[PDB]
């Protein structure tokens, strides 16, 4: 019985790995998710120049998740890709670069720097789509013209397989056009469900105050408030998008919910809020937890049941 | 005590009632939500002909919530409108009449008709924008053009006051283009926000099967999964729209809920899938516990506190 993917010419010990935002923002933070028993890590979205994003507080979590307007705080595309070119150990595991440029010429001058490094270490990237563009428009992934654009560019400029991170959908019309769009591009190799619930608002009801500093209180929601928007979303990408593979990102806080995931499509599993809440030993509880339901079904591999999941007459 | 409000030229003896669709498809139905104390009532949107509904089942509840593809089953638009001009007690409590027609024509057909029973008794117009518009189109909340569309032969047709049931949304781009269209248009007095949280997906770990028959186990979420995005939109609202009310709809289970929507703007709290869950007797619990909240705080009226939601710096 084994967690063992292999995948994009990768191997990989466990589907588990960091969302991309959570403990992966410093050499600190990179090196303790490569000791970490994760079957591979993605490093902090990045944009050209180092930035420091918004005012704190900026992150809270709570039994049910977390809300967060970070403002895409990063030490910079460079370091990014020294860390892949230089410092990243591959021997222990995999490594995702995300890269989150506020234009399309930002992110096609961060990818044709990245394929070198790509082509040579192999560094795999995750470009992130749930991300403003021209303030006053949806953020890129909510404006098809947009999303194509960066697509055909950032294909252009990179010319090697890569992923991207998709915000979720509420609406069939929106699954099926932005799937045809994704299925336009076959570097898209992978696409990666879900970025937070945007725009939600949390009140804390003794001091009558919203709970983050930055928007008003406004911002990104994760964890088990997002688990069947995440599934939903997973399951949509895996059944319109056969030739790409999925990654699942959303309320995992257990081997049952990377489980639910896996069942929906995923290949692998990303964790943010419970990883951003309980620390890199998750990875350990949600191998075993997984193992364990695994055991009592009598499944051997994540291939026997992945996008197995059964729907009602 | 007490919780009385004047709100649309009706007085109501508190601020709560159940969601649309919940509690309110039959005459028992509507006779029991009369019965309780609730403030007012609204009824199952409907269709100028009655419909099944999909396929059960379809409605599921856990402990985080709710998913529903219920399919619009109602009893047809003749018993509402008989309802509300012959049956109900205007004496007990207002009375809102939801209308969900599947194109624009039966939407004007239905507010012609409801028009002078309007006049006459007073009930109340929630015109659902969740309305399913041409199938591979957006539902007309999330199509800009069609939803100014659907207001402004409304608009014409009906002639009185009415509101709008709102889909959340998830950028701010959005609410402020969404914001826009409604303000365009006087007549529309309240704006409740938010309906289901659209096309999310349940699955069960020991079946490995999603639990709604329908549209393969996708539907609409409520519950606790979706409080800080309902209070995001009914903030959102609150702001942009500051010559109509907003009626603040998603995730109360409890007087503590109900004091975050009306903190983020809310004037009517309206509740789904917790009165779906425990029934009638909610309304008494959310009352005792809403005027505990005010005591302890030192607050008299609703109107101390509406939308004084605090940011920080
Ligand atoms: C503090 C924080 C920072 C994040 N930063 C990024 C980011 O830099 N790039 C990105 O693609 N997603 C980012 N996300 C989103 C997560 O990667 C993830 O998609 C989301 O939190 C949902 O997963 P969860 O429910 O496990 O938290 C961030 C989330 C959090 C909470
Ligand atoms: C079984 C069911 C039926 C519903 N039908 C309607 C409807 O007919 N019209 C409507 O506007 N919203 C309808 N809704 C949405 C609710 O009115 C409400 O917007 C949603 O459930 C979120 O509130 P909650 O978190 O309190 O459930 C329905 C919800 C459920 C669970
Ligand atoms: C107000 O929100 C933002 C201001 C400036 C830059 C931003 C950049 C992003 C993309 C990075 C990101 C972030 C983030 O860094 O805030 N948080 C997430 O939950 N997902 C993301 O993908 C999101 C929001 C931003
Ligand atoms: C697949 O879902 C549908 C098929 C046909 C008509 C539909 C009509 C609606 C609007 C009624 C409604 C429903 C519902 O009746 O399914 N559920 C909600 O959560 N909110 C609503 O506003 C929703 C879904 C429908």
């Amino acid at each position: 019985m084994c967690l063992k993917l292999n995948l994009l010419d990768h191997v990989f010990a466990n589907p588990f790995m960091n969302a991309a935002g959570v403990l992966c923002s410093t050499e600190e933070d990179l090196r303790c998710m490569t000791a970490s028993s994760s079957g591979a890590l993605v490093s902090k979205s990045c944009t050209s120049a180092p930035r420091d994003g918004n005012p704190e507080p900026r992150y809270m979590a709570f039994p049910l998740g977390s809300i967060n307007s970070m403002g895409l705080p990063n030490l910079g595309f460079d370091f990014y890709l020294k860390y892949a070119s230089d410092l990243h150990d591959y021997s222990k595991k995999p490594l995702f670069l995300s890269i989150s440029g506020l234009s399309v010429e930002e992110n096609v001058a961060m990818v044709r720097r990245l394929a070198p490094v790509a082509q040579e270490k192999g560094v795999l990237l995750e470009l992130n789509l749930s991300c403003p563009n021209v303030p006053g428009k949806p953020q890129v992934a909510y404006d098809f013209e947009a999303m194509r654009t960066y697509l055909q560019q950032v294909s252009l400029a990179y010319g090697l397989p890569f992923g991207v991170k998709m915000p979720p959908y509420f609406d069939i019309a929106h699954f099926d056009t932005a799937a045809a769009v994704l299925n336009e591009f076959p570097l898209v190799k992978f696409v990666t469900c879900v970025n937070s619930v945007g725009n939600g608002l949390v009140i804390d009801a003794e001091s009558e105050s919203v709970v983050i500093k930055p928007k008003q209180g406004f911002g990104g929601l994760g964890g088990k408030y997002i688990l069947p928007t995440a599934l939903a979303n997973v399951n949509a990408f895996y059944r319109r998008c056969p030739d790409k593979l999925v990654f699942g990102c959303g309320g995992v806080y257990s081997g049952e919910d990377a489980f639910l995931h896996i069942l929906a499509g995923a290949s692998m599993v990303q964790v943010g809020t419970a990883l951003q809440e309980e620390g890199p030993g998750i990875f350990t509880r949600l191998e075993d937890e997984l193992l364990e339901i695994m055991a009592r079904k009598g499944y051997r591999t994540l291939e026997e049941f992945r996008g197995r999941v059964k729907t009602i007459e």
